[PDB]
């Protein structure tokens, strides 16, 4: 008789019911909407160990739930095999990922974010946000990421607001997609001639050209690649952004020092969470979590909110405080399945939001409370129309 909450409680982020499903069914029981069953954790350390068992994997039934379905057999999407198919494809990429690699884009995250701002401000309008910084960011961000040229990004923003989102034709979308790949490929055969020093460049000449890179298959990670992003952050951006821009004392601090956003950012992370539903594992065995075990082969996902706001992880967690000791969230992965992204997650994240309130100070919501809009249509949360002015 059991369902996995939306919930989201709103306001802001996200316990929803679980406050109960925190204390008590630390595993329980809960149907998907397909009504299927499968099981629950929401303890942070439940939550972390469970992600990190030897024996857990992603594959054929029986996780998630988008209607439809454990079908299909669908090759690759790697991010759902679990090993030694799925970490050669992992690793076919951190390389690139890192650290030394991502605070180096640095100056070319700053000058995007910069010159998208140089417009918004031109063609004025009190604007949606989402559609029009939050998305924009995010998508150029990952253009700057995989070496996407100069300014054929709408050649690009495009096949993203088709391919992926509402509603086609089938065709047409198919089309964008012909696009997407046109354009890869396109890069994928220019970086094997003069190879550039971005994610092509990487997964071509390192990879590629001499490894298991086989032509199908980039494209096809790539194609993974830009679905890590587009979606996820723009999330993060948008509602991060909300959050900030109607409680004031917010950018108050962030302001009085700006060191802050990197705490900020990983402290919205947590708190927003907005990741939630990992994939959401089969369990390859019994397991043992705060003693209730988890039976060999059934649904198991890792509520990383249920988890971020576990007072076990950090004192008060609803509250949005940014000088926390401790705050080795997950909003990101947990456990080689982690997100590998999240270099960049910050450095989109915070460029984004640290230039939204220098350049453009108060901005405020064009709508009004009772005609914001949040998405829910992917597990991963976001919004869907956020109004602004300035
Ligand atoms: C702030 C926004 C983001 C959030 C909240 C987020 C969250 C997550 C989480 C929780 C996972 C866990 C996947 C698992 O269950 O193993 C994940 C996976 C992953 N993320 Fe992200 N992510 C974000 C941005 C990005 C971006 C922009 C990229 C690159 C385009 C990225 C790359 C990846 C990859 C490659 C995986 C799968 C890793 C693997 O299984 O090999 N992430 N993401």
């Amino acid at each position: 008789p059991r369902d996995f909450p939306i919930q989201r409680g709103c306001p802001f982020a996200a316990p929803a019911e679980y406050a109960a499903l925190r204390t008590d069914d630390p595993v329980a029981r809960v149907t998907l909407p397909t009504r299927r069953e499968a099981w629950v954790v929401t303890r942070y350390d439940d939550v972390r160990e469970l992600l990190s068992d030897p024996r857990v994997s992603a594959d054929i039934r029986r996780p998630g739930f988008p209607g439809e379905q454990e079908a299909g057999a669908r090759f690759r999407p790697f991010i759902r095999t679990d090993a030694p198919e799925h970490t050669r494809y992992r690793r076919m990429l951190l390389p690139a990922f890192t650290v030394r690699r991502v605070r180096a884009m640095r100056p070319a995250v700053q000058a995007r974010v910069d010159e998208i701002l140089d417009g918004m401000l031109a063609a004025g309008g009190p604007v949606d946000l989402v559609s029009a910084y939050a998305n924009a960011v995010s998508t150029s961000v990952i253009c700057e990421l995989l070496g996407i040229p100069r300014h054929d990004l709408e050649f690009f923003r495009d096949v993203t607001r088709i391919s992926g989102s509402r509603n086609s034709t089938a065709e047409q979308v198919s089309e964008a997609l012909g696009g997407l790949f046109g354009l890869l490929g396109g890069l994928v055969a220019e970086r094997r001639e003069e190879p550039r020093d971005d994610l092509i460049s990487k997964l071509v000449t390192d990879h590629l050209v001499p490894g298991n890179v086989t032509t199908e298959q980039l494209l096809s990670t790539l194609g993974i690649t830009i679905n890590a992003g587009r979606e996820t952050t723009t999330s993060m951006i948008a509602l991060s952004t909300l959050l900030l821009l109607d409680r004031p004392e917010l950018p108050a601090e962030l302001r009085k020092d700006p060191d802050l956003m990197p705490a900020a950012v990983d402290e919205l992370l947590r708190v927003l969470s907005v990741a939630d539903s990992i994939p959401l594992r089969v369990a390859a065995e019994d397991i043992e979590l705060s003693g209730r075990t988890v039976p060999a082969d059934d649904g198991v996902i890792a509520l990383l909110a249920g988890a971020n706001h576990d007072p076990e992880q950090f004192d008060d967690p609803e509250r949005v405080d940014f000088h926390r000791t401790d705050n080795h969230h997950v909003a990101f992965g947990y456990g080689v399945h982690q997100c590998v992204g999240q270099h960049l997650a910050r450095l989109e994240l915070e460029v984004a939001l640290e230039t939204l309130l220098r350049r453009v100070p108060t901005l405020r919501l064009a709508g009004e409370r009772d005609q914001v809009v949040v998405k829910h249509d992917s597990a991963t949360f976001g919004l869907e129309e956020l109004m602004v002015t300035w």
